[PDB]
């Protein structure tokens, strides 16, 4: 068997959707039409439903027919273990239901995974479809008695060290333990049976879930992280426009929890939505070219559509599928080809990506979210007073970087290396990120002290893993800000931070932070307050804000400020060695990438306008080596139209 | 046939013939005085309404020792009686005072016994009334809330399933739906009512039998009009403009209450029908779209039924509950118990009946051979797709009734009849069906056996009009568009794509810069033997198919529901005039073209043609009248309308009836 | 000390005591406390911070902040707060169980018998906030209670003529099971402490008003309290209307307490993060107007939740006058001003009584308990929504403050109807949907004696039972000489356009038409009688059945209701009471005596400097307190926008 790595060739690839009542010739069409569309891989659901007989043996034989046709054309497959089921479950089930449905799950691993190893043609097992979801089962036998021994097992008291009252989150950390716990278990069953085979598995909805994931832990048993990243399920916090930036933000946040693994988009949305979806849409054949090439921008070794065909009854019926109803190309499989054709045409380059990192890393950590659940009670006012500002936050950061043509990490705090001895040149921006503990503070002053950089905005620090408030007993970060909040005061959801001097006027939500320096340069407001500062720890330096200016940059739909700052705050490395933009670009995205010791740069124009982009830092000249509209460079400025993604190779 | 007329005895039975009445509810509850119920009687009868209503509430009948004391409704009708004044009595058993509406089905097996109890006492004792017209066998059948947490209902689903044998696949192996919850229910409501007829008719086998199906553009799902007529005399029907109309603006409450008369008409099938529940006064409190009727709506709704052969209009309420739900709400007379402008307005159109009898007792509705259709599956497979989404758009619950009744708008603002029909009430057993046309607008679910039907009514000459997402799917939301389209043959085309775009988009044609508004959903497909039509990004949006003596027109975007989102049907009327047979035009009065806020239906009445006109628009409009014969003479009119050779002016919120020389 | 009606006010704020404080930390917030010129403190007494493994109390965490209290010379509303789930940020409202109960009576016991020797406790606060919008009626001791208490009624479903009746045993029970709980704390207080005030804080008036029986608390309490927060409990109101929503609980908490002194025992001292409905951080002239709001009302105190913060989860850093250096606020200094005129103004701030227009406005439970039977409990904002019944009279009242006019808010048996004469007295009855026979013979005594009775919207349209006599016999045809025809809904907002007087009033929803039989009819412009005046003994009746108060509040305009109100007012009150020359928008005065001398109260909510000219009484304006510069020029008043001004009455 090959085995997935960072050196692989990267892949096109689409859902082949498998149930009963299809022909033999339909789905010889559909293999025959995928090899055309140069896809190398598909990925089928191994339904324990159209395989369990009335007697209770196991009948392969509808997954025979399809592994078989997918080895005539030469197509590899991912297979995922989907247990017997409610045929109404469109995404599968999370955790076993109880301890007899564990064993009936531990029957179909042992039958399926024995039997369809033997195909030389399998190139994964994904251990489970989207493990996580936002209901989960605690109403359930299996679950309710796993956090009865999980708590039991845990020591926790209602007090801190100075006798405060806490908060010890029990039902989070269990859930980060119990996703750790079955999908070990479930790639512990595959190991049982097969050695041979990469295990894979697709996060997904990532700006919510990810306070389910320790993907660190995952890596210890995993071969490849995979995702699912859906335009109408998974981008509600942007508008269509930024499908882009909330593309790229989603590669990173995978690549960032792959660490050494190779990792690739396992779900893609391919086709129309119907009557499914959060964020209906049919994604346009230019939608199909930006998203393959964020992603292998971003590391990924493969993009998988759901589906190259359409589920045929009820749910998603006719939905999703990258084939039309006479089982020809749409224009996204004529698109998603191009780019299978441009892989194979350009082999040495593709299967070498490596990101161009900025060192600028927008940091999230699962304890902020958690605080924030227990602070605003669920509620989903869309504001800072609802579920979703802690992440919106440094999302926000991101598409001001993103407009700025700057890479930028998106990553878990403990994805982010802090054993260095040295971060000259580096930055970390904590946005909104307003749980903060003792450890994680050591970390920063660590990092803050050796040369990083680090922009705090918000409420971060505002609350420890507790939901203890340093603000109120003690401040934690007083060290490192050389300086102490003096109050918070609600204003508008918009208002203007108006700088003294007329330096800035910052778009803000919600919140006005109030602050008094010691060590720290003060920054003054209009009406005389002390709005901001500027500490020098060691060889680094912090800039804070606690007015959400992140927050307040998505409430005004505009992120030219918020660019603005950010760039005088980074260090000249960054702006020296990096390709990005001479000025901020409403609606443009860049990221850079090298190939065996060459640059490239990806651009897409997400404006209504024909833009002119004059890019500057690193070296050498423009080659466009991929355009969609026949965009073209004078100098290092490049004309690129409505909706096309660009390709410069930098030549000497 | 004869023996029907021995049964019949002295007791009035309704048919086709009859002439039809105004009346109102008279509310009976403890507390009323004799000398208040004798007032109600008098002003009822001296407003010429010949009809009420009364529900014959179990719990002011039932004593502290168990026994029925009929006192105070024997009043009631007694003085019904004196004042000449015929009652339709509803089944109404013991239930809590909170119940507005009355409980839809038996809550357990020791309920059902005490519901025969209540039956036996109270026909036995009331259908002794010269004055009894009908049992209503309970009031409005039917409910969003279906009890499935009660045992009596819980254990009759149980058996239910028990009894049908379903397969989780279907014949070529495909995964299915089987709906037994929705086919249950279809079930579960023709069994209870004809429980409820069998047992009136244990003791009363003389007087019509009658129910009142409501909130029809929601519950249609829930109702088997062709099953009910076998215990039935007369079919009803609740057409409240502050519970029904949701799917309306005020303006259209004209059309709304065409195609409520034109559904409950169709249920009907061979049976009378009439409107035993209409808004008859002010909501306080009550009711989802409240209103106080204006006199002008009462006369528009009253002649828009009698236009569509109903034989009675029955307000809800002559006079009003005293305490807590609808206190003081509803009724036709004021708090002095003297007329309102609506009982006045009543009141003149049951003179113009009484004075012009033989025509008003003989209306026949003028079809102009459309019958829009709608099914129970396409409801059905809706609200499993949107999992009952209620956002007001395709993707929501409604969309499967909005797009015919769009149809329906269109076609009543260029002033033509149209059916308004449950595809099993249409007639498929014909040998011709020239000049007949068929719209299925977004009927999501349509079945093999149906497809022969509609294959067989346009190859005999019928004009097939299709548009949205009809036969998406089958009736087990198998979607055939991606196993092997079951409409291929008939459409001579094949779907290739849907695109979802904005609430309102443009299709905008190759030919002529033409436009057409549509909603959600771009549709393209494949021509085989349909002639394509094309737009202007080069995609096929369209076709006809010449298909033995018939055509179809099929156009798989929303356009309908693009007409309705945009809130200009001018578009819709102009494409559907130039696809219905010359014979149409030539044969049936309508408009010279398309008026916005106008409405006509025509009729006949023993060889005579009179058409009904009502403006809702702001402005005095002039119609010019084209098709059929004769020469206008105005009839009706309640705000002075004049005509000169077939152009009628009529005013703001004016009725007119012109009778054809 | 013992709280009376000559008590000098002061101004105080709650000191928040848990676990991991310092000594240092408490010490710093009593000095600054007391350096604020606040003289009170109120402290929440956690059983949960006294309860030991053993189940012995220990009083440590609470001795420490009584004792540094003490040596700032700080007195103590110390709050019974049983051992409940750190959670729990407001405290559970009855016992969950007869065990619960038991541990209640120990922790009083416990808590009561230590603490009441303490030179500087003030006051026992029985309960943190009496009654909520949830009543625990799953739990096993209110299911038992309300069981007992349905044995204990004899309730027929028809009355006396035979109609079909609702009986209202919840809403009737929750009155009873409120009145026992209150009592029985504060029994059991008595058990070990005969010698301090006690107090309770009702709260959410605007809403929770039907829970309250005010005349019954009045046996067993010495001052009544009030919970006023801006971002819990002025939802009826937008922010620049906080002046009117604080003049009404003021007046409405004054209502209450009948003999009693009253003060506000929770008022809100700072921001919200997370927390509140309609979040905000006071300004430093909210805290001011608020403060002189109340003492103009009578309150003997203003109490802010809270000096310091709660550091954990909910609400933790909010809600603090204190920044987290543990300094002043903007909003701790204006407070403190508050506090210093007190102290320089101390024979006229002990001795505020309210001076009375004459002018009532009254609500009744039974109007809030029929309408939520009417409305199944909707929340469209409409008259066909919860809340009508309260915002229609809050309406009035916005009008009346527009005028410069001081108005009782008062529950219908918190008026006197005992009275021989009632000459230049005004009764407003706004939307108050239910009215008995009982209540209507008082109001027949009250204008026969000379009384002026306003009705509008639904008055009277259903008795206590949710029986209307406008279908039945209308019960109210003696008093307005009159009888309804028709309502008819219309729009949100209407106008009714006078055939003569040329007032055209806003009115909301639906339109009311009468017949006058003694009253004499007033038509409007399409022909139809909308309203009528009838003379009743020495007494007149006006009688406008549409909405007219809910019609100001739709157009966001009390121009025309003040206009037509000032019409209808006996010439004694605009003679005898300091008003406006006209209406004001965003502009209240009231006015108070002391000790013989008059005073107004003037604020400013407008965007724009105002010159209000004031008329009625007798007197010389002195500017005796003025935040923003204000002058005045003879009686013409000269106002910045958010200043409060004081005016003395000199002659
Ligand atoms: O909703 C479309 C897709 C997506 O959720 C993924 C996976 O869950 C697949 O089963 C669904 O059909
Ligand atoms: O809501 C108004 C009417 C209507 O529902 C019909 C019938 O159910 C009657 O009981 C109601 O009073
Ligand atoms: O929410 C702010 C306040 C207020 O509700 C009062 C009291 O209940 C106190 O406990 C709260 O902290
Ligand atoms: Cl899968
Ligand atoms: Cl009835
Ligand atoms: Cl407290």
């Amino acid at each position: 068997a090959e085995r997935i790595s960072k050196q692989s060739t990267p892949f096109v690839g689409a859902q082949i959707f498998i149930e009963p009542g299809q022909t033999q010739e339909q789905i010889e069409q559909w293999f025959k039409l995928l090899a055309e569309s140069n896809m190398t891989t598909c990925r089928i659901r191994m339904f324990g439903k159209y395989m369990k007989t009335p007697s209770g043996t196991y009948d392969f034989t509808l997954f025979d027919r399809a592994f078989k046709l997918a080895d005539k054309y030469h197509i590899k497959v991912y297979a995922t273990l989907f247990p017997d089921t409610e045929f109404t479950d469109v995404g599968g089930f999370k955790f076993p239901h109880s301890r007899e449905h564990q064993k009936e799950v531990e029957d179909y691993i042992k039958n399926v995974v024995s039997h369809f190893s033997q195909y030389k043609n399998l190139a994964a097992w994904v251990l489970i479809n989207e493990p996580g979801t936002p209901n989960l089962p605690f109403n359930e036998p299996f679950t309710k008695e796993r956090f009865s021994d999980w708590k039991k097992e845990h020591n926790f008291s209602e007090y801190n060290e100075k006798g405060y009252p806490v908060l010890n989150f029990e039902k989070e950390n269990f859930i980060i333990d119990y996703h750790n716990w079955y999908l070990n278990w479930l790639a512990n069953q595959v190991r049982l049976y097969d050695k041979q085979h990469d295990l894979h598995v697709n996060p997904h909805n990532v700006f919510k879930l990810s306070g389910l994931y320790d993907f660190p832990t995952w890596r210890t048993f995993l071969n490849s992280l995979g995702g699912s990243a859906h335009a109408s399920w998974h981008f509600g916090y942007f508008p269509r426009k930024a499908y882009t930036v909330a593309m790229s933000a989603n590669a990173e946040l995978i690549r960032s929890g792959a660490g050494e693994l190779p990792w690739l988009m396992t779900e893609l949305q391919g086709g129309n939505n119907l009557y499914s979806g959060a964020n209906p849409l049919c994604p346009t054949a230019e939608e199909i070219i930006q998203w393959l090439w964020i992603n292998f921008a971003t590391e990924a070794k493969g993009g998988i559509f759901w589906s190259f065909n359409a589920r045929s009854t009820a749910a998603e019926a006719g939905e999703w599928a990258m084939i039309n109803f006479k089982n020809k190309s749409s224009d996204r499989l004529i698109a998603a080809a191009t780019i299978g054709k441009f892989i194979t045409e350009n082999v040495k380059m593709m299967s070498n990506i490596k990101t161009l990192n900025s060192g600028i890393s927008i940091l999230y950590n699962h304890e902020s979210m958690w605080v924030e659940a227990a602070q605003t009670r669920g509620k989903l006012n869309g504001n800072g007073r609802s579920i979703g500002a802690v992440m919106c936050s440094p999302l926000s950061y991101f598409e001001a970087l993103s407009e700025t043509g700057l890479q930028a990490n998106f990553k878990e705090i403990k994805e982010f290396d802090f054993s260095l001895n040295d971060y000259t040149d580096q930055v970390i921006i904590l946005s909104h990120q307003i749980a903060l503990d003792n450890k994680v503070i050591k970390q920063l002053e660590s990092f803050v002290e050796k040369g990083g950089t680090l922009i705090a905005d918000g409420l971060t620090g505002y609350y420890d893993y507790q939901a203890h408030s340093t603000v109120v007993s003690g401040f934690a970060l007083e060290n490192l800000f050389g300086s102490y909040p003096i109050e918070y005061k609600i204003k508008e959801n918009l208002f203007s931070l108006d700088f003294e001097k007329d330096n800035y006027k910052l778009p803000a939500h919600l919140w006005k932070g109030t602050i008094e320096t010691s060590k720290a340069t003060p920054i003054m407001d209009k009406e005389g307050e002390c709005i901001a500062c500027i500490n020098q720890y060691g060889k680094g330096k912090v800039f804070w804000i606690p007015s959400p200016i992140a927050l307040g940059a998505r409430e005004s739909k505009d992120f030219s400020e918020l660019s603005k700052l950010t760039v005088s705050l980074l260090p000249n490395k960054i702006l020296n060695d990096n390709p990005h933009f001479d000025k901020h670009y409403k609606d443009v995205m860049m990221k850079s990438f090298k190939s065996n010791g060459t640059m490239y740069s990806l651009i897409i124009n997400k404006s209504a306008s024909v833009q002119t982009v004059d890019i500057v830092g690193g070296k050498g000249k423009a080659f466009i080596l991929f355009a969609n509209k026949n965009a073209h460079s004078t100098a290092n400025k490049l004309t690129i139209s409505p909706e096309e993604t660009v390709i410069i190779k930098w030549k000497n």
